[PDB]
């Protein structure tokens, strides 16, 4: 029914941890640069909790916040209250990025066409997890090692998977 490409944008560790105490468990400025590079000029779909942790609209992108709160408003952001409302707001977009967190990844999981997933080779303490996925009829179309240096202290890889079906 929907004609935009629904892409997940996520970074997780070896046990699918994405968050700890409503924040990121790691700092990888280089990984964040990849995110900015890949998401330039495309809508970001964010769970209300994800957005409020970020704290500000991200520039050069439509910021869409998913909440059940019908009175929720943020300057410089758009507000949606369901998957279908997001689809209406984005009906003419080429590609949208589901930017997290876990509740929002769960929400859009039946509709995901493309997965941009960074895998971090470390086991962090965490409380928030990326959902399990069946990768039947998906294919890895890109893989590259991330930059590990004094400012990026973990090993990690960028992966891109595309749904065939
Ligand atoms: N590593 C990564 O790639 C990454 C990415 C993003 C986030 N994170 C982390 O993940 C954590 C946040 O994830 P989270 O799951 O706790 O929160 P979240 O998914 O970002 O947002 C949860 C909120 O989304 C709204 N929501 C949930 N289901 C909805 C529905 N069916 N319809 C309309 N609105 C709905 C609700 O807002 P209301 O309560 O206002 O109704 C809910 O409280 C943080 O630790 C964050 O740092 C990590
Ligand atoms: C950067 C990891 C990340 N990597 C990947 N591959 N996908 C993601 N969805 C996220 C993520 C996230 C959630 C997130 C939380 C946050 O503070 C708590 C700040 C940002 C952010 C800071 C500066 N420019 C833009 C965004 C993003
Ligand atoms: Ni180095």
């Amino acid at each position: 029914h929907h004609h935009m490409r629904v892409s997940f944008m996520v970074a997780m560790d070896e046990n699918r941890v994405i968050g700890k105490d409503n924040n990121l468990p790691w700092r990888l400025p280089s990984e964040l640069q990849y995110v900015k590079k890949t998401t330039m000029g495309h809508p970001l779909i964010m769970g209300r909790k994800n957005y409020e942790a970020i704290g500000r609209p991200l520039p050069g992108r439509r910021n869409i916040i998913v909440t059940r709160n019908e009175g929720y408003h943020v300057e410089g952001c758009e507000v949606a209250h369901s998957v279908e409302e997001v689809f209406e707001l984005c009906k003419n977009e080429e590609e949208i990025f589901i930017f997290g967190g876990a509740q929002i990844y769960d929400l859009f999981l039946p509709y995901v066409d493309k997965l941009y997933i960074t895998k971090i080779h470390h086991a962090f303490e965490g409380d928030t997890f990326f959902p399990e996925m069946d990768m039947t009829n998906w294919k890895e179309v890109f893989v590259e090692k991330g930059l590990t240096d004094e400012k990026n202290p973990y090993t990690y890889y960028y992966h891109v998977y595309e749904k065939q079906q």
